[PDB]
């Protein structure tokens, strides 16, 4: 319809396509490993959003500052910083990617290529989440040390969490998790 106002607010196209995808899903049959065009439907708008935050990320490496990320202006880009997006970590996007790590239901019958795919198109999604939580908490001063460490546990408890769909999942992206969110001790 129209693209001017979705621009500036092309954060809910994420909280939206994905309220799409459930009502798709609602529709799709999948009650079993029946469908499959529907479950290729889901991993499309995945790949979709995770596509869109990517270049998000390649728009927060393309930096400027010349002590912050001052690879690609003057230095050799040949090093990037931390692939984080910058993105502050509104309740919104938060919630329609922790829904789209939630539906992995459709992953338990389905191609097996297809699982991988899919659990790769939701690590990437679970390694710019993390990044966006590490810089939004190495960014905080010293003052105001209890909800530092208030959103620092809610990070840990996120993260083990995002281990524990991945427990059963892919033994070869839990160490590609744990470079990313570079501790992963639990």
């Amino acid at each position: 319809x129209x693209x001017x106002x979705y621009f500036r607010e092309v954060s809910q196209m994420e909280i939206i396509f994905e309220c799409l995808v459930d009502k798709e899903e609602a529709d799709l049959e999948s009650t079993s490993i029946d469908s499959v065009e529907w479950a290729n439907i889901v991993v499309n708008v995945n790949t979709i959003l995770k596509d869109m935050l990517h270049v998000a990320c390649q728009y927060r490496q393309s930096k400027n500052s010349l002590y912050k990320n001052e690879s690609g202006i003057q230095e050799p880009e040949h090093v990037p910083w931390t692939a984080s997006s910058g993105t502050a970590g509104i309740r919104s996007v938060v919630t329609r990617q922790h829904g789209i790590i939630l539906k992995v239901y459709p992953q338990a019958d389905s191609g097996l290529r297809t699982i991988l795919i899919e659990q790769l198109a939701a690590l990437l999604n679970y390694l710019l989440d993390d990044y966006v939580t590490q810089l939004k908490s190495i960014d905080k001063l010293a003052n105001e040390e209890r909800y530092n460490i208030l959103e620092m546990e809610y990070a840990q408890k996120r993260s083990e969490l995002l281990s524990p769909l991945l427990i059963l999942g892919q033994y070869a992206w839990a160490s590609n998790l744990a470079e990313k969110y570079c501790d992963f001790d639990i």
